[PDB]
Formats: structure tokens, C-alpha cells, sequence
């Protein structure tokens, strides 16, 4: 059936309608509805300094449609969290490891919300990570995400206090990458594989420590 894509430097050729469909929900999603003011930008596409030829995607499609996502950045370059909001990473330091990559962009499209795809996403992340040999992913997130990693089973490390980010409750953490979190999540999706690998295979680790 429908499966999560990813999509990186080494295969994009075979994504370039795909990836711009989605930089343009990215606007519709983070800027229209969020209402993150910061990242609006006049062409309707919502990129920023973390979509550079080192950006893993992992984009839910459906036929060509992409119905939801998140991407996956090297920490041993300068990072959402580096450079934005180290502050939130203060008590135990921002990652910087070719075995830990900076999540970000979660989103799936309204007529996909609370159904399948959710947990899809979730089960994709460790997935690919574990393919990859990547031990942990990084992120900011708002502290919502808290009961949501849970439910999944994502082992977190908080990495230091919560703070207001623009009047929300924002934190720094660390998702342990799974074989255990990752059959359970699978068993729950009820497939034994969620991420589809297009074109020419992709060495993330052998990227990250290149930067
Ligand atoms: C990598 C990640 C950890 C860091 C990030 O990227 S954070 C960016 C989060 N992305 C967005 O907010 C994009 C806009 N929203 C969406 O795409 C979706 O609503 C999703 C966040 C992916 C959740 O979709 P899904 O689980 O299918 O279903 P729902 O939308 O019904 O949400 C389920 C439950 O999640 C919670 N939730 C979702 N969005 C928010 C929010 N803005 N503030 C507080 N709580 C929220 C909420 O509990 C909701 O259930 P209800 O309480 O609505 O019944
Ligand atoms: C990630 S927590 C959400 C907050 O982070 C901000 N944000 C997301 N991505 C970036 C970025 N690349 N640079 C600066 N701020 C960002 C958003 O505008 C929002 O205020
Ligand atoms: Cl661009
Ligand atoms: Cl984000």
C-alpha cells in the first residue's frame, strides 16, 4: 500500500515534484496554521537553513501526493538546536555525533489526522534510523510531544529545562532509535515495513561524518 518514501541527495532526482509539493504544505502547515510568523516567506515555500543537500525527507505518499512527513538533518553540522535554541539543550549539550540527526517538520495533512498514518510516521523514524545504523535523533519540540513519544514508546532524554519558545511550552530532547520500539510500533501498524528506499542506496552515517 501506501508507503513513507525517503528521500535524500542520492535519489532526489526521482522526488524533485515531490519534495516541492512539499515545501509548499510546509508553508500551508507551519505558517498558515501554526502561525510560526518566522518562517514565511514570499515564494509560499517553507524552507529554511536545515534544507541544504545534507536533508534526509521522509515524506508519506500517496500515488504522487504527499499526505505527511518529518526530515532528518546531520548534528555534525550546525543544527536547529546549535544554532537556534541551545539554551534548551544547556544541562546536557547540543548533540553533535554522526549517529545522532536532528528531527524536525513532523506534519500530516487534516484529511489525514487522527487515523493510520500518525503512527506510520513514528514507526518510520526509527525504521529508517535503524537501517542507517543511527543510534539516537535530536529535536525541539513543544512539551505536547511528551504523551505522544510515550504512547509510542520512544525512549526520551530530556536535555534540559523546558522553556517559552513564542508563547509555547518548548523543550530539548533525545530519541533513543529502537529494534524493540520499532517491532512493537510495527506489529501496531500492522506491517512489517513502512519506509520504501527508491534509487540508489544512501549512506547517512558515511554523510554526516564527511560534515
Ligand atoms: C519531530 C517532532 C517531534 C518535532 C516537530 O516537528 S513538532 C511540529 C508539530 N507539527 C505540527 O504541529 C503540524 C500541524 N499538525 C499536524 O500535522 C498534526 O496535527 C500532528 C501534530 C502531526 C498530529 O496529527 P495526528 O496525530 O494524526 O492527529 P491530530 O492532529 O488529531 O492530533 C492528535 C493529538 O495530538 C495533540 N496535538 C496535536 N497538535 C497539537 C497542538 N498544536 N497543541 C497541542 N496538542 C496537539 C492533541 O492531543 C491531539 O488530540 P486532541 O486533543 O485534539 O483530541
Ligand atoms: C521548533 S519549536 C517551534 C518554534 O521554532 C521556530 N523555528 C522552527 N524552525 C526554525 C528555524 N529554522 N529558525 C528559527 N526558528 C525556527 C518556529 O517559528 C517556532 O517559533
Ligand atoms: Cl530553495
Ligand atoms: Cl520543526
Amino acid at each position: 500500500g501506501h508507503m513513507i518514501h525517503a528521500i535524500s541527495a542520492v535519489n532526489r532526482h526521482l522526488y524533485e515534484d515531490v519534495l516541492e509539493q512539499h515545501f509548499r504544505l510546509r508553508h500551508d502547515i507551519f505558517v498558515e496554521e501554526r502561525h510560526w510568523e518566522t518562517l514565511r516567506r514570499p515564494d509560499g515555500r517553507e524552507v529554511d537553513s536545515y534544507d541544504d543537500e545534507d536533508t534526509v525527507y521522509l515524506l508519506a505518499l500517496e500515488g504522487r501526493r504527499v499526505v505527511g512527513g518529518h526530515r532528518l538533518y546531520p548534528t555534525t553540522k550546525p543544527s536547529m538546536m546549535s544554532e537556534v535554541f541551545p539554551h534548551l539543550a544547556a544541562v546536557r549539550g547540543c548533540p553533535s555525533d554522526p549517529l545522532i540527526w536532528e528531527w524536525s517538520r513532523y506534519f500530516v495533512v487534516r484529511d489525514r489526522r487522527d487515523g493510520a498514518l500518525n503512527l506510520q510516521l513514528m514507526a518510520a523514524v526509527q525504521e529508517f534510523c535503524l537501517d542507517q545504523g543511527i543510534a539516537q535523533v535530536s529535536a525541539i519540540m513543544e512539551t505536547w510531544w511528551l504523551p505522544r513519544f510515550h504512547e509510542a514508546g520512544f525512549v526520551v532524554t530530556p536535555l534540559g529545562l523546558p522553556a517559552l519558545v513564542e508563547n509555547a511550552w518548548t523543550m530539548a530532547a533525545t530519541v533513543d532509535i529502537r529494534r524493540q520500539t520499532l517491532d512493537v510500533l510495527h506489529d501496531r501498524i500492522g506491517m512489517p515495513s513502512i519506509v520504501q528506499q527508491d534509487g540508489p542506496r544512501l549512506d547517512a552515517v558515511a554523510r554526516a561524518n564527511l560534515c
